[PDB]
RNA sequence: ACAU
DNA sequence: CGATGT
């Protein structure tokens, strides 16, 4: 089982969990940063991981790219497969933004098609995903 | 347990 | 040490 180097890798970064959430996507081969989301003041690790995959899907579809996406998040991979982010985060005025983005990401999944393979990055075998923030 |  | 998730 080898790395598919012709791929996009995504990851969340946070200050606290729940806390400030951001995410980015990189070229797995080169590490070039292809997109970065502006920090969202409150969210969870898994909401951010989910938004990162969906953004990757949208980014690759817009560019007519058939590359797969790597994520290290078992949870977010399943949420994308299900088209449903089963987060426990309370809904209130401070979490409104992240929940709006998550709701809109689900809605995009429910209105668009893609063949993009969404693959588990095998951290145990390969080290940290190339999109990692270096904060652990 | 496993994945973050 | 705490948290988010299956
Ligand atoms: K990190
Ligand atoms: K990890
Ligand atoms: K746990
Ligand atoms: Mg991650
Ligand atoms: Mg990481």
């Amino acid at each position: 089982e080898e790395i598919i180097w012709e791929s996009l890798s995504v990851d969340v970064g946070s200050q606290g969990n729940p806390g400030i959430v951001e995410y980015k996507g990189v070229d797995t081969k080169t590490g070039e940063v292809l997109f970065e989301r502006e920090p969202i003041p409150i969210g969870t690790n898994n909401m951010g991981e989910f938004l990162a995959i969906v953004h990757g899907l949208r980014y690759l579809k817009e560019r007519n790219s058939r590359k797969p996406i790597y994520s290290d998040s078992q949870t977010a991979i399943k949420w994308v497969k299900d088209k449903k982010a089963k987060s426990t985060l309370v809904r209130n005025e401070e979490t409104a933004l992240i929940w709006k983005l998550v709701d809109e990401a689900e809605e995009w999944l429910n209105t668009h098609t893609y063949e993009t393979p969404i693959l588990k990055w095998q951290t145990d075998k390969w080290g940290e995903i190339k999109a990692d923030y270096g904060r652990k």
